[PDB]
């Protein structure tokens, strides 16, 4: 279950965040920790496509090789806080699992600048029981978390020492697919 009402960044700049580019997850914290593996790869693109607010997601378990992409149109709850109904797709946007009620995530941008961000998500998927997931993002897939984003982790009353890094997993990403999936 999720337990946090994440607070969006004061003065969040939506056009800068949703600029069509890619964000890589460098570090994550799930508050139900046995909900996700301890070794993982994830990234997203975020942008407006023909007037519609979109994200494209990529997940990869580097041990099992389990791989999936998703596309969503985000709905606005408030600035920096969204509800996203997702469809599982191949890398080319062909639908594998259609949008369905009950398959959605919330998405809150707690901090962002041009290069780094801190987000919260709460996934809802069928009858699964899932927890709060925080992720540190960077534009550069190899970037160590800087003091701006680490300060934001502290300001969220979290300990960055708790976060698990994705950097030692040899993660390789198809940026081209993420960007193109925004239109799908
Ligand atoms: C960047 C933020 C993230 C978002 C918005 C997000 C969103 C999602 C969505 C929508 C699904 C369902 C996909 C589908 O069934 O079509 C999913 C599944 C999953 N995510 Fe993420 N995720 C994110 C980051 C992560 C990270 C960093 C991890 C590892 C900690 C993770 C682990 C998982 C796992 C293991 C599943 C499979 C769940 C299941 O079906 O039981 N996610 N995520």
């Amino acid at each position: 279950a999720c337990t946090k009402n994440a607070i969006a960044q004061t003065g969040f700049n939506k056009d800068k965040y949703f600029n069509g580019d890619v964000w890589y997850v460098t570090d994550y914290l799930d508050l139900e920790p046995d909900d996700v593996p301890k070794r993982y790869c994830a990234a997203l693109a975020a942008g407006t496509a023909s007037g519609k607010l979109k994200e494209a997601l990529y997940h990869y378990d580097p041990k099992t090789q389990d791989t999936f992409y998703d596309v969503s149109e985000l709905q606005v709850e408030s600035l920096g806080k969204y509800t996203a109904n997702f469809k599982k797709v191949d890398k080319n946007g062909n639908v594998k699992v259609a949008v369905t009620a009950g398959n959605y995530y919330t998405f809150t941008v707690m901090y962002a600048d041009d290069s780094s961000a801190l987000i919260h998500t709460c996934l809802h998927k069928g009858n699964k029981d899932l927890g709060d997931l925080y992720a540190v993002l960077n534009r550069n897939k190899d970037a160590a978390a800087g003091d701006k984003v680490k300060s934001a982790v502290s300001a969220a009353t979290l300990e960055f020492s708790k976060f698990i890094s994705t950097k030692e997993n040899n993660c390789a990403y198809d940026n081209d697919s993420l960007k193109s999936l925004l239109t799908k």
